[PDB]
This record gives structure tokens, sequence and C-alpha cells, in this order.
């Protein structure tokens, strides 16, 4: 069988599909109706290079020395030679691996020796929904000059990373959408959501283009495709963070052989793809692999899934999750960082941020919203998800929980043992600073091009995000 | 000949004993003060270092001969037009030797020179000890080694009263008992500050004292005259960089041979006066092209206004030209849309108070006085009756009791910039503009972060920090 990876960035289980308000995904429902839905698949971590670091090679960043976004880019680093990416394994079985999609990057954080893919075809803006993947050159050298060959192509979008589009063919009411209860009731929140859920509708279209290609081209018969995202939605406490809302993406395996209306509620990390992947093209996978088969006579349950949080741009921490199907476990290292620490990502692309920011000011937010606001952190956070889903009700210091807090904290300090966890082991002065400058230098570019200054107020900060979001069409 | 010094104080508004300053104690400048002639009416022609000084040295404002953006022309082959000499190439002429003396071993220029400034030299500011020999430094050892038989021009450059200021614990003032203007909020922070900026006035009066010592040991005090004069107003939030009176006035006293003493003249005087006084005082004529006037002697040349200009400050982009006669100031913002409190990285580095009035403003509890710097924008005109209002902060300017005012001062602006062919009128280049605004805006991300703040801390979160640094401080 061909095999594609069908990834999607930032975001969460916001499908129809999946019950969410007024957004329109028919292509994607279609594919989840039509084969398996994953209802609790996890990425390792919440940002771009380690979320893919992981996936490509079926280990936690940590583990590999990948877990700081972005590391390791031009310093002699190579993933060690016991860790193969997902390509030498399909390689090995034979198969051309195509590098496709309008993102064409790999996020690694290493560098390798021997090429990741075999052909490929080269604030994000988001190109039109028009796009002929097929007719770029990594699908065309794969027809050309490999023949009897089967191929693995992992075709990246760039939706839904921001900036968000808008989707003036079926335009999204912010009055209707659902918000989590840790973002407030704002008109500036649901603008911005509703542009993020109209630039879910505009990938949506494009995987519906993709899909009439692959059926013009004749591989929908002997592919399976999984359809996953990198990560969690980008919105300020999902991304980045190790709640639901950062780590929770859609999973949908889907091709002749899979049966159809299937409805999946058990354990998944993004780790288990490449094994799961091995497994079907039918090839035994190494013991070293941390990743599990989900899918075949092979599966293994998993009791938990893990992530991590290590530096992000230019922010330092050290944050560390544990998740049963119940219960998530979240350990701060370094318990004295404000949730708030500064992050230029966050501060230049986020309108709700500096919403929150203003309200906070004002004793304006939440109890719920203001506890990411805090000066500090607790060390450790336990929450009910089947009773707290939106992660807001801290059970860490509550006696009652104390028997399945212990067991969760112990449970992360088995796993950091055994796994060997590098996040552990702090990065050299030379590599902080050069990403503090490196993100100094790109937030004053930026703020810059805004006319603002690198101090504005939240309240004027605001008055240029409204006009932003006007200018999106919100 | 006499031998001249300009004893040149930093950052520094009437802020001495003798101006009438409540606790603050300056024995050695009253002393000079009432040995001399104390000047009421002394204005720089712009509100911070080089533009000032550029002007001081040749008696031009820094817009008639293109030194008018802070800074600039560092290193890009723009020279002083050839007729605009320097104060020392007059001295140079009449016999002088030309000495830098002073911790201050800068002259902040906004131009190059193919002469030297001076013929012998010594080689947020740290203040050194009060102990300081200045006569044992090699400008004065060159001069007395090499050049003896010759008189000699000095240029004595203190680092006090800049940022960041230093405590004087043998006399430490009472934050509670300082006079704070009106536009500042009588609050702990503002006091604390302002004591601090007080006693490091107190620390260069001790400097000044022991200089005047060391001269007199040296034995050339009876054969010279001493200028001594801020370069421009302190270092507070709406006085440097701005050209209201806090900004713009400074002490001025002449003192020495043939300068009787017990003298209070309050007439105009603006800096570019200083360099033509001083050719007069040792013999020579003042070129026709001098905008400066001599303001002592049988050639004095009464004022009927001064001038102030205000352009790029660092990274700040701005365009603001004052006149001032001796009751009214007269300020315009060619850019209105602009506000006051334009971002700028030394302002937001320095200043507690920037940082504590951002606090209260989004509370609303700053004065209706103490609120009008933080407009989102501005008049286009002001008009202050000085004598009625001394801080600045009632403005006449749509008032049309006062137009006929506003008219005349209006027009003298008007002329004064046609007839000095006001370079600041003609815009920098891009690559200059950005420059300086990459390299401040960075300036203020790196040592924010070296405090271990965030570039957006809220003001609330950094007067925290403000408060624990007024305290090491010792204050
Ligand atoms: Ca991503
Ligand atoms: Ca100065």
């Amino acid at each position: 069988p061909n095999i594609i990876w069908l990834v999607l960035e930032d975001i969460s289980l916001d499908l129809s599909v999946y019950g969410t308000p007024e957004v329109k995904t028919p292509n994607l429902d279609r594919l989840a109706n039509e084969g398996i839905r994953y209802n609790h698949a996890y990425a390792t971590a919440a940002v771009c290079s380690t979320a893919r670091s992981a996936f490509f090679t079926g280990m936690h960043a940590t583990s590999i020395g990948a877990q700081n976004h972005r590391s390791h880019l031009d310093d002699g680093y190579y993933l060690p030679k016991n860790i193969k990416m997902t390509s030498q394994f399909m390689r090995e079985a034979g198969y051309v691996n195509l590098l496709m999609g309008p993102k064409q990057k790999t996020d690694f954080n290493f560098s390798t020796t021997i090429n990741a893919f075999d052909a490929q075809d080269g604030a994000y803006t988001h190109a039109p929904t028009d796009l002929k993947l097929l007719e770029r050159p990594a699908w065309q050298t794969y027809i050309k000059k490999y023949s009897g060959q089967p191929f693995f192509a992992q075709i990246n979008y760039s939706e839904t990373h921001r900036t968000f589009i808008a989707d003036k063919k079926n335009p999204i009411d912010p009055s209707k959408v659902k918000i989590p209860s840790y973002y407030p009731d704002h008109d500036i929140t649901r603008r911005d959501w509703a542009l993020y859920l109209e630039t879910i509708q505009t990938v949506d279209q494009k995987v519906g283009n993709l899909f009439s290609e692959l059926e013009k081209a004749g591989v929908l018969e002997n592919t399976i495709v999984f359809i996953f995202g990198d990560h969690g939605r980008a919105m300020l406490r999902d991304k980045q963070w190790l709640y639901d809302g950062g780590l929770r993406v859609p999973l949908i395996v889907w091709g002749k052989g899979i049966e159809s209306n299937q409805v999946n509620n058990e354990l998944v990390s993004l780790i288990d793809v490449m094994p799961t992947t091995l497994d079907l093209v039918g090839l035994k996978v190494p013991d070293y692999v941390e990743g599990h088969i989900f899918l075949g006579k092979n599966k293994q349950k998993r009791d938990y899934i893990y992530a991590h949080k290590d530096r992000t741009d230019e922010t330092d921490d050290r944050v560390r999750a544990v998740r049963n199907l119940r219960f998530k476990y979240i350990k701060n290292f370094y318990p004295e960082k404000p949730y708030n620490d500064f992050n230029a990502y966050k501060h230049l692309q986020y309108p709700v941020l500096a919403l929150m920011e203003s309200m906070h000011a004002k004793k304006l937010l939440t109890h719920e919203q203001a506890l990411f606001f805090a000066p500090n952190r607790p060390q450790e956070e336990l929450y009910d998800t089947f009773n707290d889903p939106d992660e807001v009700n801290n059970l860490a210091l509550n006696k009652n929980y104390e028997e399945q807090l212990l067991t969760m904290r112990k449970e992360l300090q088995r796993w950091q043992k055994a796994t060997n966890d590098q996040g552990m082991i702090d990065e050299t002065p030379e590599v902080k600073e050069y990403w503090d400058d490196f993100f100094k230098k790109h937030y004053l570019t930026q703020m810059r091009l805004r006319g603002l200054s690198p101090k504005i107020t939240p309240d004027d900060y605001l008055i240029f995000w409204d006009k932003f979001l006007t200018e999106q069409g919100k």
C-alpha cells in the first residue's frame, strides 16, 4: 500500500465531525466517517519542531535531543545512528519518499547525513485553495523516475497556522462559536476564533481538492492515509502548552481495507504513527522505538501519553506532562516563572493576549481566565478531564486526589529515567543568547512593520488588533 | 591675556541653593555665584548633550550647522561648514593652548572635524569619587610640561548630574522635604529619585570645591575667568529632551579676573552666547556670522529672545521649536499627531518616574497638570506666561486674549527659521533613521532582559524593580 501522512498545522478537535458548531468541514468529516476517527490522539509537544521531530522518528523529542524549539540546526548534531527516520524504514521496504504540500519544511531539531525524502517540491500567508499539488516537482519526479515502487508521502499544509484567513464562501458568525472557558467571552476573542475556524474551512477545501487529484491519478485504491494535526490550535493557552488544547489533535485513518464508521477512544500519541505505518507495510518495529502500534492485530495499548515543553523560541521553560484517559498531570520544573513569560510570537500574533492583559489589569478576567496570568505556577497540576475538560480546576492540592497525583508523579519520574530525558540538561549560554538575539531582532522588525512601540500598552495594542481583524475580514 | 575655563556640568536645572532650592547643600557653587555674576535667565539651545554642546562650542544653534539630530554625522564625512569655526580655533588664534579636562572626555559633536578640537586631553554614567585630582591627569600635566608660557582655554566636563544618580551619605537629603514641580506626582518614588538627583548635585559641588583648591594651589586663579554652566536642564522626564524651562534653563556663573562680586543678572542669555563673550574677553572680534550675543562688557548686545529646538533624540523622531522672551514661552510642535510620550529607550530605561506616571495614568490618578504629558497628541502651538505659570502647565495658545502674543512669537519663529536656514526642516535619510531606531530599541530589549524584566513589563511590575533600584542607590 502507498502511505500518506497528511499533516495539518496547529489544529485542535475543531472539525464539524468532532462536534464543533458552525464550522463547515465536509471533506475531513467524510474521511473520518469513511474510516477510523480518533478522539484521544496527542502530540508529544505543542510546537512544530518538537512535535514533528518526534512523529517522524517514533521517539519523544527529549529522548533524541530535539526538545528545544528550535535547536541543532547547524552545529554538527546528527540524529543518533540507532534512531532512524521514518523514511529510512520505508526505503528499506522499497518505498520512495515524497515531501509534498505547500509547507516544504521538516522542522527537525537536528541535521541528518542522508536525505529525509527522495523527492520534494522545493506569520504565514495561506495560498489559494486551487493548488495542484500533484503537478509540483515531488509527485512529477515520482511518476516519471520511479516505476513499480509504492510511495510514502508527507503532505504538509500551512493551515491552520496564523495568520488566519477569511472564508467568504461560508463566513462564520462570531456570536455563535464555542469558546473555551479560559478565554474571555468577548468580541475580540470571537472574531479571532471565527477566522481560525474559517481557516479550517479553507484547508478542508484543499483536502477535498487533493483527494480529487489522487482519485484522478488512480492511487486511492491502494493508499492508506493518516490525517492529523502536528499539535493543537494557535490560541494563547493551547499551542506551546501541555493542556489538551495544545496536545490533542484530529487523527483519521482512511483507506481501502480500513472499515468505515469506526470511532476510537483509546490513547494514541503521535509517536505511534511511525510504528503503526511500519506495521501496516509489513515491517517489524525495532525494540528501541518508543511509539506503540495502535491498529491491527499487533496493536499495543497505552496506559499513558507524555509530552514536554522546553525552550520555545526565546522563552526558556521546563514542563512535563503525563496523561491517562481521565487525568492530566503537569509538572512545572521552574515554578517561579509565570506562564505569561515573554514570548515574541505570542505577543506579535495573538490578539487575545493583548485582550487578556488589558482585562487582567482592570480585574475583568474570570477566575478561570486569570489562572494563566498569575506571577508564578504551582509545581504540579492535576486535572480530572472527565469533570473538567477545560483543565481549569487544579486538583494537586486536594488531598482526596493525592494518591492519583503520586501515581502520576511517580510515572513521570520513571519515564524520565527510562528515556534519559535530555531536556534535563541545560542548553549552553551561547545558544540561549543567540535565540534571545534572534527574537529581539525578529520582534523589533515585526513591530516596526506595524508602526507600533515595542512597549505598547495592552489597550493601545487592542486598537491595532481591532483594525487588523477588520482587515482580515471579521 | 587671561586663562579661560568653561566648567560644564551635565543635566542640571536652577537647583542650586543660591538659586533658592530648598534642602540641597551647594556651598562651593553658591560661593562662586556670590563672588561673581549669577545669571537667572541662561538657556541652552537644545535639551540633550550633543545638540547643546555642538551649539555652545560654535556660537551657533545646532540647526544652523546641521548638527540638530542627537546623535548624527558621527562618521559620514560631514564636516563643520568651513565658515564655522570651533571655539578653540579662535583661542588658538589668540595664542591659547586648548585643554579638554574633567571625567567626561567627550565633545559630543554631531559632525566631524579635520582640525583637533583640543590640543591636549586626559584620554548611564557612574560618577567617580569626589577625591579626583583633575590637575594630575594628562591634559594639565601636558600643559605645564610643554606649554606653561601660553594662556590656556580649558573645558572641564563633569559627569554629574547625569544618571545614574549617586547618593551623598555625608549630607543625605530628606525626600519628604524636597521641592517637586507640579507636573510630577507628589509621591515617594518621585521624591526618592529627586533626593538622589539633589545629592548628585551636592557631589559635584564637592568636586568643584576640590577643583578650585587645586587651581588656587597651582597659582593660576588670579589671571583666570571661569564660566560655570550646565549643558541643559535636569535629567527628569519632562525636563531633559523637552523645550520647557526645565529642559533649557541652566545655572550660569561668571567668576574671576575683572569680575566684580555680588552681581545678579536677569537678562536673556543663550549658551551660544558663551563663545562670543569669551572671544571678546580675550581681545578678539566676533565674526558677523556668529549667532550668539556678547553678554558681558562694553560690547554687550541685548537679546529680545532665545531660541531652542528638538529634532531626533536617540531614536525618537520629533520636530519642535521654541521662542522665549523674558516673560513668554512659545513652543511649536511640527508633528502634533505624535504623543509627547513617544517611545524613547533612554527615558524608559533610566527614569523611575516614567513608570510611576504610566501606572498612575492608567489608574486615572494623575492630576490634570501631570496628565498633559500623557495625551495621545499635542497642540500644534503652546504658549506660557512664565511669570504667572512658572511650571508651564497652562497653555494659553487657544485663549484669544493672548493671540496677539501668540502671533508675534509665531512670526518670530518663522523669521528666525528663514534667517538661520534651519536644517532641522530637512528630513534625515531612511538609512539613518532606521539605523538608530534599531540601535536603541535593541538597547531597550537588551537592558530589560539584563535586569530580568520583560520588554512588555507592566508599569506596576516595573515599579517593583524601580523601588529596589532606588534602595540600592541609597534612598
Ligand atoms: Ca505546527
Ligand atoms: Ca547633558
